């Protein structure tokens, strides 16, 4: 077969080329280009042979998927197509690396490489592709062949495109293509190129597509930017005794103490459970979940994606709550959990820091892999019945590694402090749409809520 002859056709080509040599959009009844938020063309029925792209399909359907996990994505990938021999697949090639490599080179005037790099995605319920820019030295043109079913906007699985703000990070979605059978998309991969697919809520259908990029001469990347460090303090110095009040009496016993450090330094992290006193936990989960509590987003989505707090307009016992996860008391609590040095008067410039906040997860939250020590805390507050397909755990990776080290899961009224080297980082995982089996339990809940804190010596 061969893709879409009308595309070929001398005067559409030229027409094509002027468009992208000006960066001007292009509308056409066979193709579209457009500039915003940056190039990207659209090619409806790019293979004429509807018969030899029922024969692809099935071809591909009858691959073996491997798994691909990690903090970015969550999806299927096929049996790799470079070697493989079955008969369209290996016309799908020539097509794709050939024939339609010299049309873009011609109409992009970049030289593309022949360089094969193509591979047969597909995302079922709950499988999405995060915000990213395809950046990997060489690529220079994304393309992406759908061959799914009838498909709408409700089924999810997006191609959505962002605008940039004035740190060449992603701001918004401004554009989102819903894949359709036989419709190629093309991008170019550049700073900007930043893109998603939205997670599949379609629980029958799979999104089956053929993807890659053509490889070009290594463009030039600005310098990587580094995001204004959030605000660090020193402790709230003592006033009121405030432990005795929170904290469950067992992690208050000094014998319980040294213990938990000697678990702790072996394996530098643990877990407590019941860490408050059930009648404050209660009070606080009360308040998150009838109380009134202003939340804002926080972005950009190539790192994070979660509602936190306003601090300061928070109900009195929420306030108190984050109060004692900032006071002179708990940072010398911590310094007997963990025999690091985060108060004065703990055993043995430096002065010790903490940053925090309390924070609401929900569908679509997430976070980012993006050096120093330090020690993070959380405590969980109404998550019963959380369940680690749902996603919202906490990973904690070997940096340069695919190598998971620690996985904390959501647990109510449980504290996790996990201490970080320079080398290992961390992420919540993207929260699916199986977590709103929830509400068959909990119809009044929304996702959950946690205090995160990161102490530093
Ligand atoms: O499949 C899509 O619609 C988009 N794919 C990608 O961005 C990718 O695989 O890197
Ligand atoms: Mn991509
Ligand atoms: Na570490």
């Amino acid at each position: 077969a061969e893709f879409s002859d009308a595309v070929t056709e001398e005067t559409l080509k030229k027409q094509v080329a002027e468009a992208w040599s000006r960066r001007t959009p292009f509308s056409h009844e066979v193709i579209v280009m457009d500039m915003d938020p940056f190039l990207h063309c659209v090619i409806p029925n790019f293979i004429q042979s509807q018969d030899f792209l029922e024969g692809l399909q099935k071809e591909l359907m009858n691959l073996d998927f491997h798994e691909k996990y990690n903090d970015l994505y969550k999806f299927q990938q096929s049996d790799d197509l470079k070697k493989r021999r079955e008969p369209h697949i290996s016309t799908l090639r020539k097509i794709l690396f050939e024939d339609f490599r010299s049309w873009l080179s011609d109409i992009s005037k970049i030289d593309l490489e022949s360089t094969i790099d193509m591979s047969c995605a597909k995302y079922e319920f709950t499988d999405a592709l995060l915000c990213h820019d395809d950046e990997l030295e060489g690529r220079r043109i994304a393309f992406i062949l759908y061959l799914v079913p009838p498909w709408d906007r409700s089924m999810g699985g997006t191609l959505d495109l962002y605008s940039i703000d004035e740190h060449f990070q992603p701001k918004q979605i401004v554009k989102s293509l819903i894949p359709s059978w036989n419709k190629l998309v093309f991008f170019e991969v550049s700073p900007v190129s930043f893109h998603q697919v939205s997670e599949v809520l379609s629980e029958e259908k799979s999104r089956l597509s053929i993807s890659g990029w053509f490889h070009g001469p290594s463009l030039t990347r600005p310098p990587n930017y580094f995001e204004p460090p959030i605000p660090r303090s020193p402790h709230i110095p003592q006033d009121h005794e405030i432990l005795y009040d929170w904290i469950n009496p067992t992690y208050l016993d000094m014998d319980y103490q040294v213990q938990i450090q000697e678990e702790f330094e072996e394996s530098s992290e643990i877990l407590l459970k019941e860490f408050l006193k059930p009648e404050k936990f209660t009070k606080v989960c009360e308040a998150l979940e009838h109380g009134h509590v202003e939340w804002s987003s926080r972005g950009p989505p190539n790192k994070r994606f979660y509602e936190k707090a306003e601090e300061s307009k928070l109900p009195e016992i929420l306030k108190e709550c984050m109060k004692l996860f900032r006071s002179e008391a708990l940072f010398l609590l911590l310094s007997n959990f963990t025999g690091l040095k985060l108060h004065f008067l703990a055993p043995s410039s430096s002065v010790p820091m903490c940053q925090g906040e309390l924070r609401h997860w929900k569908t679509g939250h997430y976070t980012l892999i993006h050096a120093e020590f330090a020690l993070d805390l959380i405590l969980y507050c109404g998550c019963e019945g959380w369940e680690p397909e749902y996603g919202g755990f906490t990973s904690y990776i070997a940096k340069g590694e695919d190598e998971e080290l620690l996985t904390v899961n959501p647990e109510s009224n449980s504290l996790a402090l996990v201490y970080r080297d320079r080398e290992t980082l961390k992420f919540v995982k993207h929260i699916n749409h199986r977590s709103l089996e929830q509400k068959k339990t909990f119809p009044n809940r929304t996702g959950f809520w946690d205090f995160s804190f990161i102490y530093y010596e």
